[PDB]
């Protein structure tokens, strides 16, 4: 029944581990605080802060008018969410029957749909606060790592990783706060139905991914036309550095490594977190914890968050303090501990939770039976899952770091031109996918074995467990990518810009690993919302040779597809407007290639901005009108098709994609610092080979950028929509095969 | 119940309609031979025949290296096949119960090993037969192509088309003839016992499809380091044209495209062909045609495809006689008439086989249980396939012919660059796959439900039910391409070249098309396999919501990207090392670029030679061992997962992959045509947008000719496999599940 920490224990302890999270974040923005600058060498101090002005109004501006548009959307999908959950009981405000337990009386479906609608209200607000927050750490930290850069990589290495750890620490507390306070207020007015309790926190996870999905494609097209742009003209053409003041295209990239790479990543993370929690959440509900009452296990995943938390703030200390870096081939080692560190830690720490969290004996529902299952059996649920992480994590480093051969290889193919190098990178992307796929397929088996949904769910969580940590080398990334931008832009030393270039790098590979972590978690979380829609729709098999299921299978596994060719297509086109703007300005602005006269830098952020915000709509509309559309003309069982295929086929490209894309930019990366004969061999920087590697990096721009990372928010989204709408769908559904 | 036909009526009709076939086959070849040339204006008539020798020696060289290998594997695998089946009654000799109804008695399950090893070695035969005539036949007429380019494009094109139905009908009539022999011969032991019969002859499409993977991706590895190599030194670096004698690659690039994209494509369609014929038969075996022994509803696909035949044959008259082509604007509409034309009469033959040749009404097998199904709505099951090709068809020349916008846009964006004509080409190919999913889809749902997995097969055998036409315009393409290049080398005047170049840009968009039907008809017939697959093993339900099901799923899912892996960076080490060697001899042997000296040749074949036989085996080890580990290890339910994953995810990277590579083609054809104001303003040949263009097209090469084209093979043979080592892993197989 009941386990060694009690209730209250809990209900103590999960805000205390927020606030301590909170503190962490606000005591490292403090000490960021020390590097002092203003815009009243001295010049040089002076130029940053000019610059980084620029950035940070550039990115605020932008982020209130995605979101302004974003919210509006957010408040026509709570009014559907109400409606159409409404519509199932006719409104009705009568109590009926749990249909957990038929001897009991639970609240009417109505009070469901609304605090669904309120959940939802939440989770979308809480993404949104994520992506902002975000976004204002990165551009206070940003020329902050420029100016720390002048004592060398180490100093600037920690004002970066310690900036990163503000936005990981805040994310991370704040959204385990929003959960737990919203469970307790639910709880007031649910009492005793936990099963209608848990089904209406559901909404959270819809909230959080549905803000994510726009955040993530709108400022993932908003940089990626910057960036294509700036590259292409600036150096492919014109023959300048990278982040040259000259280019007019340069502040809107970026900006936009704030409100794509930052701002856009932040919420996604949120919903990955968000999701998971949930799933984990009403699978239990209808469990024993649930059915008994017993609050600290019913509660476990947030337990699970909570010693996240503090073992990532222990593991954040070997960076931050414990460990000096003092050249550039430490930089990433540094990183790559970080998760090594954590992952053990949390190993332990996991086995404590579940230790004291859960009872020894229990069940878990398993598609209409209660499996029995024991603690130990859990804790290798969520284990097999934070494992799993790891795994994928020095897979894809080995496949995107420009310390090993892969990628090197993919450098050494410019030696016959671009086609070569993008031949190699396809290839190299589609390699990539294999270990993960048998990582999450093996992490699939273990967890679904011994706990059904439930310890799919719970692993999809041991995957985000060290959340924090994950998020601070995630957001170390853009952060040292805006720094060498502000080192360029301020005419710095070279050897300044050095320095920036070996974090940015590092930050390249990061960024894939936090992507391969999304994508990982996301499968996980995808298959225990899957499976926890099918009973709700009240399905009894999903068999895949029926016509209704297997047509859901094979269109499911083509959406991935036509969302690709709508982000690609988009940022193709926007970029080709970037690269005629910053032409015409080089070709026209009399004194602007010699540095005499100024660029107007306006027009390129109000062509990105143009573009991001009109063309996030169709394929915002493509997941989110896909469960509706497919629920209501074709039912349920065609639905599961879908969820299945998209789930299977989304998880290959968006891998592949990033990968490629990270791949393109590293093999950049290692011919720019010349750090060996070989790469030597293929600079210097302008020559043919530089070019080839340059136009790589640019396809995979959009590629690790937008479409990629994206996909793994198309795929867990069309989960939740599904969970959330499953009542409506399996009594007003299937239309089609009912008029005929 | 029995048809208005008799079975004496179609032991005749079948053989005859192939004898014609052959007939008509024999007919066009000579009428082809009356362009008479030899190797003793008439100066440039004897250079042309030098070079068609060159092509053709190079070309039997090649097929007989690659098929010495081929062979070999066949008998070892077909070894296999006998020890497998062989155990599973323990090699016994006597008779036993009927897998398919326990009350009667069968012939011993190793009768049925032998047979379907003589069956496979059969199917093996006929598909390296199948590649080494096509190859015959297009290293025959190309050169007959070239001169007759000298009399308009309308009398280049006849020559070009008729050799085409050579290989199309000789391709259609005796793939039909083998099988119509074998089911004769094995009836001989069989006698009532025809359930064992058609499950022997199943073989033969595991032997098809075995001996086409390893032709597809050994063909092709071959042509495409040739070509990319050829074309990057060539036309991007040094300034020449393409197919330009001083080129070094001219001619392993032109034995490729006969290598490659017709030897690989017969074997390709036989494969296809035959699966979906037996796919028919071993449903039909089990359902009331096989029980009651109706010899002649049996044989419907086999009278399907005898009409066909005849169909095709009135069809290519129409080109090949009343009517004829005066601007180049006429050629692709000629091809597409073509389509059209056989697809219309099909629907009427289809009609009328389906009239005389069934009963109105019988059963279907249907998972255990006899579904009755009317003679109206078998015709609707052939028939929706037939047109769901041509819908399939006409979707791809939207996306890849330069005669529409998509393709005209990715021209257009080569004024950015390399990088945003790669960005729109993948962005095509990825929003090339909606339309043709859904009309597999809409295939699969009606087909489905009128006759379970017998409608799925007949619609698949729907799809191929015009073969002939199919293959004749198909293989048009690589005689029109080979053509130009003999042109070019002869150094004809540039009149021809044009002409030549028009064939060969609407041969293009022909083997897109061919592209299109090739998986579209895969999908399909896996599909079918797939289900027979599930009733040989003893499968109750394929249900996606358990763990060996969905690890299956998962990890089949990710098979078509590995395979892609590999063959990817295949041609790109092959290319890589291309370039390297054609640059060195334009760089050390002085008057090569000037045109005194003559180049080594025999040593850019030795380069695409040794990369093809020794980077085949990787592939199809992968594709050919899959089956044998998971059905072996894990167990009939897993291998199930992977038969539906692999269907369902490597559907949409086949399809999109050879659009996107098609579509670079077309685009890159666009500018150096120059026929008209906007294709003008992107030339003359040299730009930098027919350079950027050229490195797209390059990038498609292996997507489209070594890749994409293979994937569809990947899919219809994992599925054969699966099935035939069905008993064998039902009863020995699922190991790791039984020692834990
Ligand atoms: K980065
Ligand atoms: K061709
Ligand atoms: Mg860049
Ligand atoms: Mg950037
Ligand atoms: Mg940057
Ligand atoms: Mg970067
Ligand atoms: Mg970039
Ligand atoms: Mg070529
Ligand atoms: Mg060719
Ligand atoms: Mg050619
Ligand atoms: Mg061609
Ligand atoms: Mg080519």
């Amino acid at each position: 029944g009941a386990a060694i920490l009690p209730d209250l224990g809990t209900e103590i302890l999960i805000p205390v581990c927020a606030v301590i999270g909170i503190a962490f974040a606000l005591f490292q923005w403090l000490l960021v605080s020390k590097v002092k600058l203003s815009a009243v060498d001295h010049n040089v101090v002076v130029k940053c802060a000019e610059i980084q002005n620029a950035i940070s109004e550039g990115a605020t501006s932008f982020l209130f008018t995605e979101y302004k548009y974003v919210g509006i959307f957010m408040v026509a999908f709570a009014i559907l969410i109400f409606l159409f959950l409404g519509s199932v009981e006719g409104f009705s405000t009568s109590p009926q029957a749990c249909s957990y337990d038929k001897t009991k009386t639970c609240k009417p479906a109505l009070a469901t749909a609304i605090f669904s609608t309120v959940s939802f209200l939440l989770g979308g607000v809480t993404s949104l606060v994520s992506g902002f927050l975000g976004m204002k750490i990165a551009t206070y930290a940003n020329a902050r790592t420029t100016l720390e850069a002048r004592k060398g990589v180490g100093k600037a290495f920690i004002t970066a990783f310690r900036s990163g750890a503000v936005m990981g620490f805040l994310l991370a507390a704040n959204g385990l706060l929003v959960l737990y306070i919203a469970i307790n207020l639910f709880k007031i007015y649910y009492g005793d139905d936990w099963g209608g309790l848990f089904e209406a926190i559901t909404g959270y996870g819809l909230g959080g991914s549905s803000m994510a999905l726009f955040g993530r494609v709108g400022g993932g097209i908003y940089t990626k036309a910057a960036d294509v742009g700036a590259d292409l003209v600036g150096k492919v053409e014109r023959n300048i550095p990278e982040d040259d003041p000259r280019n007019p295209a340069v502040i809107a990239d970026n900006v936009g490594d704030n409100v794509g790479d930052i701002a856009g990543m932040g919420s996604d993370l949120f919903g990955s977190y968000a999701e998971s929690s949930c799933a984990a959440l009403v699978v239990a509900s209808i469990s024993s914890f649930g059915l008994n009452h017993e609050l600290t296990a019913m509660l476990y995943p947030l337990i699970v968050s909570s010693v996240g938390i503090l073992v990532c703030l222990l593991t954040t200390l070997f960076a931050t303090d414990f460990f000096e870096i003092k050249a550039v081939k430490e930089i990433e080692p540094a990183l790559k501990k970080q998760l090594v560190i954590s992952t053990v830690l949390m190993t332990i720490g996991v086995a404590v939770v579940s230790f004291v969290a859960l009872p020894t004996s229990f069940t878990i529902f398993n598609f209409g039976v209660q499996k029995d299952v024991k603690s130990w059996q859990l804790f290798l649920c969520v284990a097999v899952g934070l494992w799993a992480g790891l795994i994928i994590g020095f897979v894809t480093e080995y496949y995107t770091s420009n310390a090993y051969s892969p990628v090197q290889d993919v450098a050494d193919s410019c030696r016959t031109g671009a086609a070569t190098n993008v031949i190699f990178g396809l290839a190299l992307g589609y390699k990539s996918v294999i270990i993960p796929i048998f990582a999450i397929a093996i992490s699939i088996f273990v967890s679904f074995t011994f706990a059904a949904m439930y310890g799919i769910a719970v692993a999809a969580l041991g995957m985000l467990s060290t959340i924090a940590t994950g998020l601070a080398i995630d957001a170390y990334g853009p952060i040292s990518d805006n720094a060498g931008g502000i080192a360029e832009m301020a005419g710095m030393s070279h050897r300044i810009r050095e320095r920036t270039d070996a974090l940015d790098a590092a930050g390249n590979t990061t960024a894939a690993i936090g992507k391969g972590f999304a994508i990982g978690s996301a499968a996980l979380v995808s298959l225990a919302k899957f499976g926890a829609f099918v009973s709700r729709a009240s399905i009894t098999t999903v068999d895949v040779l029926t016509p209704k299921v297997f047509i859901g299978l094979i269109v499911g596994a083509m959406l991935p597809y036509w969302f690709s060719a709508m982000t690609m297509k988009s940022v193709g086109s926007a970029a080709l407007k970037m690269v005629e703007e910053v032409r015409r300005q080089f070709n026209t602005i009399p004194g602007l290639m010699e540095g005499t006269a100024k660029p107007d830098y306006a027009t390129c952020v109000k062509i990105s901005t143009d573009a991001s915000i009109k063309e996030m709509i169709p394929p915002g509309a493509l997941v989110m009108l896909t469960p509706l559309v497919v629920g209501i003309l074709f039912g349920v069982e065609t639905l599961s098709g879908v969820l299945a295929g998209s789930l299977v086929s989304g998880v290959q490209i968006a891998i592949s994609a990033s990968n490629t894309g990270g791949a393109w930019d590293n093999a950049k990366k290692y011919i720019e610092a010349g750090a060996s004969e070989h790469a030597r061999s293929l600079g210097p920087k302008g020559s043919d080979c530089h070019k080839a590697a340059v136009i790589g990096d640019t396809i995979g721009d959009p590629l690790k950028d937008t479409s990629g990372p994206s996909l793994n928010i198309l795929i867990k989204l069309m989960a939740v929509e599904s969970l959330v709408f499953a009542p409506f769908f399996a009594t007003h559904g299937g239309l089609l095969f009912k008029i005929f």
